[PDB]
């Protein structure tokens, strides 16, 4: 119930590293929870921030959107959550009240938004001071901190038994790749699967292929060196698109004898979007767009491939309802239903945070997991 | 069993109009039907090819693809139908033994769409002869003709109680409204719906709308004239682009709070195509694809219209599967469940099959129908 002083990792400047300064959290609000993050993960979109290229960046900021930790504090009106528990934040809350809460079809609660693309709790305020300056909240969360303050229906609650270390990681990347599987294309046995890029999420796809009971699984990328992990999660074969004069498309298209039955774009390549589409089946084929492209980028097609068959469709944390699914995703992975421990690609410390942004530029790593205490 | 000399309307060169001239045809090999055209019905895509824009089109040539006749001759090997049947003519077989007709997600027979493309009976060659030259047949049907003749697979069989001068409609354009309404879309009822364009597509989704069951229908078109119709089929309102100065989606977003659930584009213009996308409803809103765009024009839009929830998909021939479902259709239109009394604006001798084409030509008709005998 008053100030904490704790340790943090702020960004001053776009395209400048990250420092590690000492900042004071406010005590919460009506309908606010303070968490104290134990473990986080360095995704892909915190770099694409730090950069600068995001028209909607905002400095100062503290990034991070993957961890899980356990409650200290929380505010006047919540009666779901105490102290001890342990918790998942989450970029997509449930509030369970307005019209896209009541429509099984989708996810995408629209109650804080407008809050949260600015960067302040829903009062209109932020909790995060640092040498008299006020520091800006990232997507929701706010995980480079060792405490954060989060609305009361972003925070998702799970089995105590869960190890922290690893389960942070079905934050983003894990839970989209099994949603965009199971979810929204809903695949039935015995199908051929065809996948763009071999990261996070691509991965997670094919685990959820495989999961679900499809026959072939066909893995496309530019760099040898991820095929051999694909291999392990279920890929039967894997392409390169340097060795063949031809274009991709029309390779996949000799291959399958027609086309494969799914495609799933994993990339944020806008030519690679439109490969993925010519690629399908003629009359029953679908693609699935999993990656975000930079703005003012557009894909292009010719209506005669849709007209013929094909769909395009899109998904966001893998269509996942963030506040009652989440939970039954750790339990699937105490079962040892689904693969958490083989993504996790290197660790490192609190102090080392821009480290693992240099992992991330040169594509030697899938997932890294920092450890804040 | 012997050749027929009949009177038929041939096409001799690229935009120059329609002859009539006397034609000589062959009796049917094996696996063939000789049919004696009572009416037809011109069609938008005859007068595209007649005009010389297609890439694809091929001189001499006889038209036409919508039409319900008589038997009169079979093939070697046909046990189906005798003669003096009613019948009409399909430019979507249905063979019911390849990979497309075994799935019942798709309705694209495969198998004789290489020699149908050409102009060429499935045995290799023509059976229209014109002075000593021979003369292609168009889209597997040729209905521009007192004779043609059709393979066993693309021929459907009806009710003869079926009045023949206006059953032959449900070949091409209400047939494929009625199905992207309860096929391609399958929507629920209470639905909101808006239609681009508003010709003979656009009445029969509009209808197919209605039956189905949506509460609010939305007309979209440029041309106050076709207004009126569209409130006789069930659009409770209609708009017009030139009357607003902002862009059309933004007027459609405003007016339905959010966007509409479904959309349906039946023009022909990639511009409409990319504004009825993004004015579908985020998180559950769907775009299908009537009309057919010009060889080397492409739709473009920005991947995050599609990760927020909205679908492209598209369809041909109205999803039925022809055969066995236009027999359905004439049944419903005996039992005035459907309306097909109300699209026919004109109807013309066969002499005057010239006059059909300029109306086409000032937007005055939805459909106008030749009476051939
Ligand atoms: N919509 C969502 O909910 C959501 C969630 C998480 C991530 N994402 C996005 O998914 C994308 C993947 O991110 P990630 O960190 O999981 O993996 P990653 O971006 O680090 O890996 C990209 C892979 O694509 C390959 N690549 C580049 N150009 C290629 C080309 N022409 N052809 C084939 N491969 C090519 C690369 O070699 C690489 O293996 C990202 O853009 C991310 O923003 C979306
Ligand atoms: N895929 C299929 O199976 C199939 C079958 C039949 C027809 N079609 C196609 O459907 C299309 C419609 O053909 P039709 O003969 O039924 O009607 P039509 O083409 O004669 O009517 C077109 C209407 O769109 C309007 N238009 C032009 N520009 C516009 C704009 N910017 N905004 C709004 N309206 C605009 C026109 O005023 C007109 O009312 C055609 O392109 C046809 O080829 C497809
Ligand atoms: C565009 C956007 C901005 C923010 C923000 N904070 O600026 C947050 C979410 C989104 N976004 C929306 C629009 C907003 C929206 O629909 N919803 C529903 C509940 S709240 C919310 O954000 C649809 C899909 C996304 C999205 C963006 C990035 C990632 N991504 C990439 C890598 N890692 C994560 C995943 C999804
Ligand atoms: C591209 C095409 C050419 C021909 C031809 N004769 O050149 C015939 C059909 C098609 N086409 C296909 C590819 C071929 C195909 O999938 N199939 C399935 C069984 S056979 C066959 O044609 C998919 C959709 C269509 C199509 C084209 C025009 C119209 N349209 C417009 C106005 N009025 C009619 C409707 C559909
Ligand atoms: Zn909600
Ligand atoms: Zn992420
Ligand atoms: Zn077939
Ligand atoms: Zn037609």
């Amino acid at each position: 119930n008053e100030v904490i002083k704790c340790k943090a990792a702020v960004a001053w400047e776009a395209g400048k590293p990250l420092s590690i300064e000492e900042i004071e959290v406010a005590p919460p609000k009506a309908h606010e929870v303070r968490i104290k993050i134990i473990a986080t993960a360095v995704c892909h979109t915190d770099a694409y921030t730090l950069s600068g290229a995001d028209p909607e960046g905002c400095f100062p900021v503290i990034l991070g959107h993957e961890g899980a930790g356990i409650v200290e504090s929380v505010g006047e009106g919540v009666t779901k959550l105490k102290a001890g528990d342990t918790v998942i934040p989450l970029y997509i809350p449930q509030c369970g009240e307005c019209k896209f809460c009541l429509n099984p079809k989708t996810n995408l609660c629209q109650k804080i938004r407008v809050t949260q693309g600015k960067g302040l709790m829903p009062d209109g305020t932020s909790r995060f001071t640092c040498k008299g300056k006020t520091i800006l909240h990232y997507m929701g969360t706010s995980t480079f901190s060792e405490y954060t303050v989060v609305a009361d229906i972003s925070v998702a609650k799970i089995d105590p038994l869960a190890p922290l270390d690893k389960v942070c990681l079905l934050g983003c990347g894990i839970s989209t790749g099994y949603g965009a599987a199971v979810n929204t294309a809903k695949l039935e046995p015995g199908s051929v699967c065809a996948v763009f890029g071999l990261g996070g999420v691509g991965l997670a796809v094919i685990m959820g292929c495989k999961v679900a009971g499809a026959s072939r699984i066909i893995g496309v990328d530019i760099n040898k060196d991820k095929f051999a992990r694909a291999k392990e999660f279920g890929a039967t074969e894997c392409i390169n698109p340097q060795d063949f004069s031809k274009p991709i498309q029309e390779v996949l298209i000799e291959m399958t004898d027609g086309g494969v039955d799914y495609s799933f774009e994993c990339i944020g390549n806008v030519k690679v979007m439109r490969a993925a589409l010519e690629a399908c089946h003629k009359g029953w084929g679908v693609s699935v767009v999993v990656g975000v492209a930079a703005s003012g980028e557009e894909i292009a097609t010719r209506p005669f491939q849709l007209v013929t068959g094909r769909t395009w469709k899109g998904t966001a944390f893998g269509g996942w309802k963030s506040v009652e699914s989440v939970p039954k995703l750790v339990s699937e992975y105490m079962s040892k239903k689904i693969k958490v421990d083989e993504f996790v690609t290197h660790n490192l410390s609190f102090d080392e945070i821009n480290k693992a942004f240099e992992l991330m530029h040169s594509g030697k790593s899938i997932r890294t997991v920092v450890k804040i205490e």
